[PDB]
């Protein structure tokens, strides 16, 4: 009849609302959704599922408490920018620990197929043992990923010497060119621990039913092609996941949570507002906060400045504090130092670009609202979506990065003012080559809005994915009947 699905997402912040949401993209298209989770990851999203199940979908949330670890005290339970760097490993040391626990409850709730996010390799064997199909969750492009797997596979980056010697990513549907600076540590040379940990996801891939991704097949379908070919398994594309269960204003304002930027919105003409986020991870140092500061005030424009993480005193605040008085003297700048409404913010007419470190979520979302970008990748698959954005589709422009770093470190390089206020002057600026690129992320804006309603591209791949797994759990149960008739005949 009806298909059962238990979720099992992430616990970093962006992983978390990305695999919720599709657990609330599933309910909404008739599937019985139980997501798994702890305390304080639940508190970022309790309020979502609230709303859906008021829609008289089937989903709830099933609590797990987070289990105890030495030197990890109560309440720490997330792996975000916030975290103390310190409880880092314990908290996934502790997430690591309710393996176990997670197991018991698939074998409890007995489910038709489980859906989780791609940290969780292990779980492609859990559900062997359940004998139900397991889909992995994918975060970040198919570009990026086929970007990965060009890597993985010519080494283009072993056959040049130097640092500013750039080479092509071979077999890609796209001529794309990138440094080795410009590639993860994890790729460059020899492996290191998280080359190992993406070698375990990508076994476990493999051998798992298919995989979800954000994406949508009018921004970059050649790739999803590509993607499934390099793999060799089946993939969908469900996405935009934030517009398709956020269209509601009330889902938008609580999205990851836990209307004064929204009044002085209002105030401002169209398209007269930067907006300016790196993420739910990235922590940048005073030095960088300075050029960033300069070329907000120097260029002209008003902007919404979404600070992220900073160290306090000395370290970034007190800086931003006497910036943001002297930005409020003259009404054109406007700082927000928690969890910003993101989406709520991008849909609003005064919204005209974002200066995104090309995390994918926000690309989408970008997309969606229609609003070009200035890149400024940091860590992760960043750089690869840069490329998708700048050279392959053609939305945005860059500030000029150099260098990959790791999530957890300042690097070597400090993007100058000038730099990051040429491209703010390009986006904000009013010639004639970004009003043909604004032209160009509208026509992805209405190709958005179309994939997720009836007879879309991410409609239907969710609706044959439904199908294929409402078919297998219809096989399972015939072929009880079929053992059952054959042993009455004997
Ligand atoms: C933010 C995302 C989710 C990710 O972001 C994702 O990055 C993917 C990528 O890396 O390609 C993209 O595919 C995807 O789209 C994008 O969402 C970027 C990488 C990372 C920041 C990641 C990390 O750095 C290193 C560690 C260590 C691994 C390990 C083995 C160790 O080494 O000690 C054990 C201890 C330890 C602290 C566990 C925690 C992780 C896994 C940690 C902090 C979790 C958050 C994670
Ligand atoms: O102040 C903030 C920062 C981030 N986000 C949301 O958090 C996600 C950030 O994910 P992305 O892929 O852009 O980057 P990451 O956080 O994974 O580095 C997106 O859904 C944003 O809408 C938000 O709502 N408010």
């Amino acid at each position: 009849t009806v298909l059962k699905a238990v979720f099992l997402p992430f616990i970093s912040k962006s992983h978390l609302i990305r695999v919720v949401d599709k657990a609330r993209i599933f309910a909404m298209h008739g599937v019985d959704v139980t997501i798994i989770t702890t305390p304080a990851n639940a508190a970022a999203f309790q309020t979502s599922i609230d709303h859906d199940s008021s829609r008289s979908r089937s989903i709830k949330t099933h609590i797990v408490p987070f289990p105890q670890v030495p030197g990890l005290p109560q309440g720490f339970e997330r792996l975000d920018a916030d975290t103390p760097q310190h409880l880092l490993p314990k908290i996934y040391q502790g997430l690591s620990i309710l393996q176990e626990q997670f197991q018991q409850l698939f074998r409890e709730m007995r489910p038709d197929f489980i859906v989780t996010d791609m940290y969780y390799p292990w779980s492609v064997d859990a559900a062997a043992e359940l004998g139900i199909p397991r889909l992995v969750c994918n975060g970040g492009s198919y570009f990026a990923q086929s970007a990965v797997n060009s890597i993985e596979l010519f080494s283009p980056q072993a056959k040049v010497d130097s640092n500013t010697e750039t080479f092509l990513l071979p077999g890609l549907p796209h001529e794309v060119e990138m440094t080795r600076l410009q590639l993860p540590d994890w790729l460059r040379g020899a492996p290191n621990e998280y080359t190992y940990l993406m070698k375990m996801i990508k076994d476990s891939e493999r051998k798992s039913y298919g995989s979800l991704f954000n994406s949508f097949y009018e921004l970059e379908g050649t790739y999803e092609e590509h993607y499934k070919k390099a793999m060799g398994t089946k993939s969908w594309s469900v996405g935009p996941v934030s517009l398709w269960v956020n269209q509601d204003a009330s889902d938008k304002a609580c999205r990851g949570d836990v209307g004064v930027v929204l009044t002085w919105l209002d105030s401002k003409t169209e398209d007269s507002v930067l907006y300016v986020s790196f993420g739910s991870m990235n922590k940048f140092p005073k030095t960088q906060l300075v050029e960033i500061a300069h070329a907000l005030e120097d260029s002209g424009h008003d902007f919404i400045w979404v600070v992220g993480k900073i160290e306090e005193g000395e370290g970034g605040a007190d800086f931003l504090r006497e910036f943001e008085k002297k930005v409020k003297e003259k009404n054109r700048g406007y700082l927000i130092w928690g969890w910003a409404p993101q989406l709520l913010i991008l849909e609003h007419p005064a919204v005209g670009a974002v200066v995104t470190h090309c995390g994918w979520n926000t690309v989408m979302e970008s997309v969606n609202a229609s609003l070009p970008l200035a890149t400024w990748p940091l860590f992760a698959e960043q750089f690869f979506n840069e490329k998708l954005v700048v050279d392959v589709v053609k939305i945005g422009v860059p500030v000029g990065v150099k260098e990959w770093r790791n999530w957890n470190e300042f690097g070597d390089e400090v993007v100058k003012r000038e730099d990051i206020g040429k491209a703010i002057a390009f986006l904000m600026g009013g010639g004639d080559e970004s009003l043909e690129m604004r032209k160009r992320v509208k026509v992805l804006s209405g190709a958005t809005k179309k994939a997720i309603q009836v007879d879309g591209s991410s409609y239907t791949k969710l609706k044959e994915l439904i199908e294929e797994l409402k078919s297998i759990k219809l096989q399972k149960v015939n072929n009880k009947l079929m053992e059952a008739v054959a042993l009455e005949h004997h």
